[PDB]
DNA sequence: CAACCAC
DNA sequence: CAACCA
DNA sequence: CAACCAC
DNA sequence: CAACCAC
DNA sequence: CAACCAC
DNA sequence: CAACCA
DNA sequence: CAACCAC
DNA sequence: CAACCA
DNA sequence: CAACCAC
């Protein structure tokens, strides 16, 4: 039933049901079935960052498909792990790896980088927050930390990251579709990365899930 | 008066028009874990070569083109077949299948392979065909030609949705599963996979 | 009846009726209504000469286009009227409008020109018949004359064409839909006038009409 | 049915593009003229079958001639020499008349048997100061199985015929002016088997 | 309808349609649907040889299972591989592996071995037949070959197998079932596997399919 | 039996002995190409049906090239075109293929009505250092029964054709190094007694 | 067909 | 009969 | 039908 | 059959 | 035959 | 045709 | 089918 | 509770 | 929630 009403849908549009009906799921303006979007990926992780972004969700009829230009993003679902290479696990040491889920409400160009956003002394990701003159575009919603330890003889190989957070973000794209952070007109949700440990880098193999419903407003 | 439309012989039952065809030219990168496509995506419009109800039959599909050797793997001595697999899903979804969980196998190995006991009632073979290519320092069969017409009424149902995706199909789909016999080093399959179709005469 | 089932039609196809069933009308091989299509002008007419394509037909869904790229012409209606200017009429003197309806079996080009094809002593198109070289190629479906002749005095200003002709020709396009000579793969009607007195013109308001049926085949 | 009996092989065409200006006297040409050779629209060996004769054009009035009132009819006729000889013989010469008139032409009594009349058919004009049919189109196909037969040497000329060939012999109606006559003769033959 | 039939069937006994009716697949006197059975396995072929019995089958309610003591196996596909390990592979030679599908109408025992059966000159499978004593109690069914050349810079590593037979062989158990060779009342089908080749080895990765029908008769 | 319908006389041969030395690109020739004239090999007439054509010869690895570890087959393929304008097209041009690879070679989609692949076959040579096989032995007899038409001149060129004409496309499938392919390609054609 | 003449 | 429509 | 060309 | 040639 | 196109 | 499934 | 053995 | 599915 | 910024 829930299968069958999604293939036998009227063509260019969603079911009947959801036009007509409104789930307590389901956010303000925004309509439909709760849409999935996932970026599963092994993030290499360094000492100057890495940057991702997550709202990146293409334009289409089906499911995983934005159908308008606007978007309610409700949540963010981040799962996965974050370990140390068998090279790099001997040498003893810690790093913790800082993950910040960002939101910069007036996106453009390729991507930010990291330390071109976040203020730090001697490029130190714990110091981090925001830009003095940045601080008006970009607010930081999650900031959560997760720690590895290296070691000869003794280790803490990796760590497993699974953290759910609930974010009511709208987003608002151009007319054209790529589910690139370029096309992002509105505010686009940014996972920025950082390992705490100056030289020797970290591996984060993440699902970084996103759950989104498409907008009737405007 | 009405007489009924005398359907010409060379085209399906309960399908008329012209043949329209369409094609799937690619270089396909064929490893040991194995390559899919789906060759039943044909979008929906009036345009030639596109489907224009949501039913129609393939009568043949036609597989041309060349498997070959990179030229750092050719020096290397071995033997390796690709394993081409043309089957039918009678009732789809969501993505396509990879070749893994699909076919059930002994060591990942597509020779050994058929279909799972599982989900036998589900996927069929319509036809299974090899082709060999050696590699060798001094004396390689660097390439090896395949040239495959095959006849199969194949009738797909589509989604009401337009779109020339898999997820599209309600039954019927057709896939072509790829799959080299060598666990190591990789080959090239550079094919035209062609398809014949006419678009079925009800809705 | 006739235009509900037409307007009420499933979206990118014909009437169901026409699918299944074939009535006396229709050629063999090809299907559905007889679709009309029309070239209404004033053609200005010289003793060189003038051409026209009577195939242009553009491809689409609905009535006056061609389905796929193969389609039967039936019959052509050519009906009208040639007539001479008010300045040239007082000039004493006689012209027969020649219209000749011929098929290129290899059609290629913007348009092949009168006296190109038509091979004739000094220039005259009563004295006219297909090259040497050409003559595999084009073919004189039908030839008809009309008489118009000045006076000063006394004149016959105009005379009124109507010539209903029935060829089942059929012809094939480019997959591009123009409604153009250029398009055209096989075959194409050309309409090919011409002026038999050989310094003043005269004038051809021509509502040329061609009757067509899309093509099952291939 | 395509191809006449004892002849064989394809259809060729032969030509013969014209200004004739037309008299009184009468004009001649002979229409079975076709050379000998290898290459197309050329007979092959001395004998072939003409199957059909496909006269088109107009016949015009000349510019200072369409002012003066007057008709004149063209007569066409296709004939038949049965026994050539020479040069081609005029038209006061061969049809027998009342003072040079065209229009009561018959072959002359003597050569009767010589010169047979296959077709004959006749073209209007009418000229006028402030009103003139200043032109006609003749357009005559006629089909007229005839058999030709030529000398050993070959130069498309009425001298190296023998047996069967085909004049045209044209003539105007009215006496004074004269008319032209722009006309495409277009004959269709095959090459002989027999002999 | 095909699977639904066969979970919702009467608790210990198969669904009314088989139990009624007889469809043209099936042998004389046995009933069912088709039941399949498989072995896949890499075997490590030898000089001296390999066995397995391949009517190995238990006892129970579900499809892959008899349900009596008789059964007919109809029809035996070997398909598979047969290949060089990379350090034999080097080495110049030449070996065929040759397969004897046999049955043995009175068996007993855990396993008969090869060259206790076969007579052969020089421990040799290419020389072999069947035993003059034993000829009367096995018979092989079919035999089939596979070449495989090894080489240092020109190799022929492996070789495809792929070979359907139709063997109509009834066979008889004990009432215990444990899907064994031993249990075997009547004759067992029997897969003899030997290199040509008297040195190294050549491996096997086989699915040995066999489908059968279960007994109505005795 | 013998002659084919709407067709004459002897059964006349004509033969295009060359060494064609093959590429990736794809090379061309006309096999339709034959001249007119009264002389024996010539055509008489405008018009001719080729019966059968006859493919003999060898493909080959060159001296310095057979030493290089690889493998090509040569696509020979016999195409007619309805409709013949100016110059042969290039193989590229005629046939689509993905990367200009003739294993994947069929006709265009706009140029489908016009081309038809009558017969398609190929041959493999594999070169390698200390053990080759240098050559292998194309020998292919084919009917058809192929009506060609011409102009009224007398060459024989790809230019001069009209409405089919035998076009023969040869392609090596190996990218970089080439192969030599000594052919005789003899048709055996009648002249037409059709038009 | 043209008009006593022939195919 | 007129010209794809009854 | 138009005129050796083709459907 | 091998290829317009013949038996 | 080759592969929706033709003879 | 592939291999008990349509 | 494989090879005097059997179904 | 797990993570859009019951 | 994260940290003067915004929803």
């Amino acid at each position: 039933n829930r299968r069958r009403t999604w293939t036998n849908r009227p063509m260019y549009r969603k079911p009947r049901l959801y036009r007509m009906y409104r789930t307590p799921d389901v956010p303000k303006g925004c309509e439909g079935p709760c849409k999935v979007q996932s970026y599963e990926q092994r993030h290499d992780i360094s000492h100057v960052g890495k940057v991702l972004c997550v709202s990146d969700v293409t334009r289409g009829n089906g499911l995983t498909h934005r159908v308008g230009k606007r978007f309610c993003v409700k949540s963010v679902y981040v799962l996965g792990k974050i370990w140390m290479d068998e090279n790099i696990k001997t040498k003893n040491h810690t790093n913790t790896v800082m993950f910040y889920l960002v939101r910069d409400r007036r996106p453009f160009g390729t991507a930010m980088d990291f330390g071109q956003v976040f203020n730090m002394y001697d490029n130190e990701p714990s110091t981090a927050t925001i830009k003095n003159d940045l601080r008006d575009r970009y607010q930081v919603l999650r900031k959560f930390t997760s720690t590895v330890t290296g070691g000869q003889y003794a280790s803490k190989e990796q760590a497993l990251v699974k953290k759910f957070m609930k974010i009511n973000n709208y987003v608002v794209y151009n007319h054209q579709e790529a589910a690139k952070y370029d096309n992002h007109t509105e505010n686009a949700l940014l996972l920025y990365m950082a390992c705490t440990h100056a030289s020797n880098p970290v591996y984060a193999t993440l699902k970084i899930r996103i759950y989104f419903y498409d907008s009737v407003q405007n």
